[PDB]
């Protein structure tokens, strides 16, 4: 049994990639990946120029999860652009390149940028809504008529098929509001749920001290905390956006993790605090075990069973 | 060494109580906590006429967490209202009685009611603003034109000291907004942060299916799931409403886990799933777990280090 799939005009060998900003930051990290067995790699999301990010400690794990507050370091976009250019071997696998302007400005030029090496090497692109805290001001994807807006200049000025990154949502007429903006723009072809559950504070009780340096402590999580939270808004993007792929990311530690997600919904299944923590040899593990879970259940294939969660009545 | 708190006018034997909607439905439920040894009790949240709720299975318990979408069942505001006035033993402990109208006037029609009890017997109100509006629109927390609209007209109606349940924030604009609402309606003393995390979803890989019949298995997450959110919640309005109390909830299973809501500004710590899975033994054990916390780092009363979380730099 193999696992290979088609999606966005790619092949991939499995569903499985990195979650952005997690083992993508350098040409090291990005060479890594493409070693890794994933079936495709993500970018650390970008800049139009170079950041070195917030001050540290800025990433702790811990049993049941991590907390983050990076502050977008990165490399900056002609150096991610370069390597989706020159340097990726689309013959390992597909490549995906996160944006994160501080900017829809700066967003739109980045886009007109990599459209062209897009249309010739077949670079995918992962929009970030995620942002910078400005005070008086959501996040650009907790500001619906501003997601609007984002998505409208971008799709304008890339004129290809992309995907965005979603935060969390916790509300069902949220839900209803961000999927119809999502719908309302034909280039939007794959849904990302879900970025960090933002702004937790996690304590340690021997130090009384925080964890991480900026925000007074205050970081976005991932890992064993977020699953429900990122199974929830897979499935409500699946349900709200039939024309659409969704893409889980959330709380994958294992294969039996990876089948939830997918019978959620999820095409592809990103892995965030866990390969951050185990490292890119966590691929070759949650291929097996998904495999292995599909073998006792019969399946032979992901499309078997993805969406098919079942309701009670 | 000392677990005692002074506070609106009452005095606590210790901080611990449960979590409104656990333990506390029932005139058997209230007796129970009033029998144990928290140091207060909420009743479950009321509407003005009784509710079933929803369809079972609509609570589910699991190694991190829960998930409900329980409905509002309720006996109705007369019978919490009649617990509060001529059942209650104030000489055990305080009583919070909570209020969970599903409009403003419904909100307002019980609690000109309560006011009188209030003052007579020295009942303290919680009003879950975690709770429908107009179907289609989120929460009424989660909108905070809705939210303004019932702290007025509450504060008016009631004319006495209360406090309020509020839902978890994920965006420092949400807690900045959000906090000075509150700030805007001096009645308010507390702030009891968190509800439930909402609209999480648990799938049973083994059965492939959600675990709770209602809204497709989508649910409010409690338990270790949500402690760092938690956390953050309560540091976020303790900075940002000196003036007021603020009342943790959300994952406490251990004394250490209240000692981080206390670092983090809790005055009152409320435990739901934890109490719901383990019963109310849970209480004594939260209270030596605190203490022998406090022994070993030399503190003898709770306000030595009540909200004292410190920073890095
Ligand atoms: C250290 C770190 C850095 C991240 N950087 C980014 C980023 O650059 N872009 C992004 O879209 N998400 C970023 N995230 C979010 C992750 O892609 C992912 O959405 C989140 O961690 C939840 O997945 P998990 O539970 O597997 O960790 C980052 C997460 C971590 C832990
Ligand atoms: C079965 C159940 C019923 C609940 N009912 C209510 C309620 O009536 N009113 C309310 O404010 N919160 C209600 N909640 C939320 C809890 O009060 C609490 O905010 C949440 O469970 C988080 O705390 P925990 O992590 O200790 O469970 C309920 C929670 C559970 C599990
Ligand atoms: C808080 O300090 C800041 O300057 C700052 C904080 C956050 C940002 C935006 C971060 C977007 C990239 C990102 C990061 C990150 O780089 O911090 N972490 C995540 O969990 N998800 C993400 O999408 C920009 C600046
Ligand atoms: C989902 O179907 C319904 O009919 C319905 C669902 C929810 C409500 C509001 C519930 C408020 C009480 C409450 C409950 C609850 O009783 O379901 N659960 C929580 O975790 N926190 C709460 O604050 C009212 C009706
Ligand atoms: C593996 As690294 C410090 O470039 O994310
Ligand atoms: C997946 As079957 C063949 O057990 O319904």
């Amino acid at each position: 049994m193999c696992l290979k799939l088609n999606l966005l005009d790619h092949v991939f060998a499995n569903p499985f990639m990195n979650a952005a900003g997690v083992l993508c930051s350098t040409e090291e990290d990005l060479r890594c990946m493409t070693a890794s067995s994933s079936g495709a790699l993500v970018s650390k999301s970008c800049t139009s120029a170079p950041r070195d990010g917030n001050p540290e400690p800025r990433y702790m794990a811990f049993p049941l999860g991590s907390i983050n507050s990076m502050g977008l370091p990165n490399l900056g976009f002609d150096f991610y652009l370069k390597y989706a250019s020159d340097l990726h071997d689309y013959s390992k696998k597909p490549l995906f390149l996160s944006i994160s302007g501080l900017s829809v400005e700066e967003n739109v030029a980045m886009v007109r940028r990599l459209a062209p090496v897009a249309q010739e090497k077949g670079v995918l692109l992962e929009l970030n809504l995620s942002c910078p805290n400005v005070p008086g001001k959501p996040q650009v994807a907790y500001d619906f008529e501003a997601m609007r807006t984002y998505l409208q200049q971008v799709s304008l000025a890339y004129g290809l098929p992309f995907g965005v990154k979603m935060p969390p949502y916790f509300d069902i007429a949220h839900f209803d509001t961000a999927a119809a903006v999502l719908n309302e723009f034909p280039l939007v072809k794959f849904v990302t749920c879900v970025n960090s559950v933002g702004n937790g504070l996690v304590i340690d009780a021997e130090s009384e001290s925080v964890v991480i340096k900026p925000k007074q402590g205050f970081g976005g999580l991932g890992g064993k905390y977020i699953l429900p939270t990122a199974l929830a808004n897979v499935n409500a993007f699946y349900r709200r956006c039939p024309d659409k792929l969704v893409f889980g990311c959330g709380g994958v530690y294992s294969g039996e993790d990876a089948f939830l997600h997918i019978l959620a919904g999820a095409s592809m299944v990103q892995v965030g605090t866990a390969l951050q923590e185990e490292g890119p040899g966590i691929f070759t593990r949650l291929e097996d075990e998904l495999l292995e879970i599909m073998a006792r259940k019969g399946y032979r294939t992901l499309e078997e069973f993805r969406g098919r969660v079942k309701t009670i009545e």
